């Protein structure tokens, strides 16, 4: 077993990584590391600073905390020796992931820039099917309530929190995925509430490398029910991805998909890079965050009441 | 020599692009692609697919118009098997940048993005100088006055549009990479680009980077680079023209960023190698991302 430590055990810890590393074999929980939480069975620190002190022989690091103390925690665990997994984004800039992705390979050790949504049953599926056909034309839908998915969350509406492109870079994820083709920004646009940093709701218009228009819409005001879809027109007919990758249409008939393990797949595949001695940095969702935020136009709107 | 084509004969190619190539001699000059403007004693055209359409034994093509049009000119170039040379920023989104470079390297043809600043005289002295030694910090100001419009639209880049020529001899001197910690961008309320802004970095052993840039009036014009080391000071100024080191004054040569530029490129195609730094751009795109605005009155 690959000993594990889990850092900042806040709402995605809880929900989705101490019940996947539970049920991973490869792994065993060793140790976390958080101000304001224990986790009952196993030894608890304050920070990641004391975990790697007393864990000499802990082989690797999870990271469950805001973006914006990715680096310097993945950095400690990168410099104590450790493997290191990181939520999405894998930082809140990417010069800090390039230097970390240098630094993993210049230790040998293994870096895993994670992306949940990949994951999902429908990507690999749709993947597959678009890889020989024409495509058209891609729309985006993400909206969700924020209120619901970051309850008394105040980190995403700070510099390098992303706003809305929290759960927005999902999206970008799967389609980076399953597009045969890289995608460039052509024009964007920022709607900012006048109390936060981050955007509440943005608007990308991207194409592919052979001019396939990518369009989206995401959104942080929303009603209790999800729209997470991702809608491919092709020669074929249409490609639908509907509730953030568990659902798959291709050409209005269902496709049969197995059940939603996100976390369990991306901890099967932390254990298994390790195993290989290989890293997965794939930054090309953030890369077009960035460039969202270096070229979109930035409108105001009503304050979001933090 | 490698026959050579220029898109884009504006200001800057006459006064340093294409005097530059005229005393290259491992380039000949072959033809020009420009809408509003010809040049004496080459075949001219008015775009470059009508240039590439034509020019079937061109070997090399530099592009000099502005970044929202070069991406495509850029493709176009490499698909028709051309050497490119890229004025700077190598794109307006980091995207088109790594689309190009891939298209560059799938078909084995260099890619030249240039940083025509890193060319200036004191860059490669200090870089020299810095290499071996323990730095302590870095200070960047660049302020003048922008009263002396698609700066101010989006992605426009603002106070970084000639800001990234100071950031372009910063990451080629020191020694080690940088990571963006905290910016700020002050941003006028009746645009979409930053007229000043502060850089908050550190390399990869802690050393801090701090820059400052501002286009607003305030106190006299200034473009300096200071490195604290354990062996004193070392100061660039004058837009890298200047060098002092320890407070001693550096004896350097003419100007010739742009016969640089050309010679490099020129040893680029030899060796059949690429040359595509973007980070520089991506210190830039850094900021715009994980930076804090901050309002002020408009312009
Ligand atoms: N919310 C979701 O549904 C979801 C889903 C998938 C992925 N994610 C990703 O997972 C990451 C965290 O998401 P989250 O919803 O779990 O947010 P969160 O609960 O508010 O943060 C997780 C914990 O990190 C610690 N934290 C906050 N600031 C810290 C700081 N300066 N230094 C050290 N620890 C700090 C806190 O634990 P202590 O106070 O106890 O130290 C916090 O409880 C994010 O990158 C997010 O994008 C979230
Ligand atoms: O430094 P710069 O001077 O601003 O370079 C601009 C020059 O490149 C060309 N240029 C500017 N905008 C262009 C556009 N949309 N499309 C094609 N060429 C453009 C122009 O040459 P031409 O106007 O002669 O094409 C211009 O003289």
């Amino acid at each position: 077993q690959v000993s594990l430590g889990v850092v900042g055990i806040g709402k995605i810890a809880r929900d989705q990584h101490l019940p996947a590393i539970d049920a991973e074999p490869g792994f065993k929980l060793t140790a976390c590391a958080s101000r304001h939480a224990e986790v009952t069975g196993v030894r608890n620190y304050r920070d990641l600073r004391a975990l790697l002190a007393a864990e000499r022989e802990l082989d690797a690091v999870s990271l469950c905390a805001p973006p914006q103390v990715r680096y310097a925690q993945a950095r400690a665990a990168l410099e104590a020796g450790k493997h290191v997994m990181l939520e999405k984004p894998p930082g809140a800039t990417l010069g800090e992931v390039a230097v970390l992705e240098a630094l993993a390979r210049e230790r040998g050790l293994t870096l895993f820039a994670t992306w949940h949504s990949r994951c999902a049953s429908a990507v690999e599926p749709a993947r597959e099917w678009l890889a020989t056909r024409a495509i058209r034309a891609v729309q985006v839908r993400w909206k969700a309530d924020v209120r619901r998915w970051h309850p008394g969350q105040q980190w995403i509406w700070e510099p390098g929190g992303l706003g809305v492109f929290d759960p927005g870079i999902n999206a970008l994820s799967i389609v980076t995925r399953i597009l045969p083709r890289e995608l460039v920004l052509r024009e964007a646009t920022l709607i900012v509430p006048s109390d936060v940093q981050t955007p509440i709701a943005a608007e990308l218009d991207c194409a592919d490398t052979d001019g396939v228009p990518v369009r989206a819409e995401f959104d942080w005001r929303h009603g209790p029910v999800e729209q997470w879809e991702i809608a491919v027109d092709t020669a074929d007919g249409v490609l639908a991805i509907s509730r953030g990758g568990a659902q798959l249409s291709i050409a209005g008939e269902p496709v049969e998909l197995g059940p939603e393990r996100e976390y369990p797949a991306l901890y099967a595949h932390f254990h298994a890079l390790i195993a290989r001695g290989e890293s997965d940095v794939d930054v090309r969702p953030l890369r077009l965050v960035a460039d969202a935020f270096l070229f979109g136009r930035r409108v105001q709107t009503d304050a979001f009441g933090r």
